[PDB]
């Protein structure tokens, strides 16, 4: 399965909110604030055709800086993991 | 304007050839060997009438994974590495 662009409307959002709040239990950059999730933004689907879960990889303005996250999500529990967490990066 | 998805194939190489023949003349890395062009593609167009575009790739070179843009300019064809940053991990 491959990478798509998606819109960055509100599960997006809340994608990016999971990811600050992942990472403000970590505590690598100080305590964060989401602010939003910016194009562009990818998904990955995992996989007759069976969907087994998703890899999202965005871009995310918190404390006005940006960030670079990965997550991956259960599609049949939509269990959600942060991945990874980088940055500040510049944009895209 | 708009970003898309697009497929590796002869073109992301030469662009990914591109990014580390001029990140070798700026000298941040030290001397990088290209390796490898990994998924994703992304191209963005950006109109001003198409202005240009701007490509980022994920570039294995000196087997270490960087982030490169690269932008387009439209009528003159001319084109720039605008940022090479790394190790990232990968997508």
């Amino acid at each position: 399965g491959e990478w798509e662009i998606i819109d960055i409307g509100p599960f997006t959002q809340n994608l990016g909110k999971f990811a600050v709040d992942e990472e403000n239990k970590i505590g690598q950059y100080g305590r964060l604030t989401f602010n939003k999730v910016i194009r562009p933004c990818m998904k990955k689907t995992i996989y007759f055709r069976e969907i087994k879960g998703y890899e999202y990889q965005l871009y995310v303005r918190a404390s006005d800086k940006l960030f670079r996250a990965d997550i991956s999500e259960d599609y049949k529990t939509r269990g959600r993991k942060l991945l990874r967490f980088n940055g500040p990066v510049p944009p895209p």
